[PDB]
């Protein structure tokens, strides 16, 4: 509350560390469904169904331009990529499996870097 604060957690490296995580997600062999925005002209149903499209290149541009206020807004966009994937793709599909694999990969890096 006013003039009453928990001890200051050092967040000065968060930007660099989210960049490193994002690099590792970018270079994973199962990243290919997620590297670029879904083409809304060429994929029937996507525009109407997925209210907030997100992809790794969009996260990279947001990260590089100071559009994440803190490390949690960064995690929310990464998770959005996988949530969108599950919304549109069957689990038993190459893309559906890719999304589960990448979500697992991300959540481990996230816990190990920050928790």
């Amino acid at each position: 509350s006013m003039s009453v604060k928990k001890p200051k957690r050092d967040d000065s490296k968060d930007l660099a560390l989210c960049s490193m995580i994002l690099t590792e997600m970018e270079t994973h062999e199962d990243a290919w469904p997620f590297l670029l925005p879904v083409n809304l002209k060429l994929v029937p149903g996507y525009k109407k169904v997925i209210k907030k499209p997100m992809d790794f290149s969009t996260i990279r541009e947001k990260l590089s331009s100071g559009q994440y206020p803190n490390l949690e807004t960064f995690a929310l966009d990464v998770r959005l990529v996988f949530d969108n994937c599950e919304t549109f793709n069957e689990d038993d599909s190459d893309i559906g499996r890719a999304g589960h694999n990448m979500r697992k990969y991300f959540e481990k890096k996230w816990t190990d870097t920050f928790k």
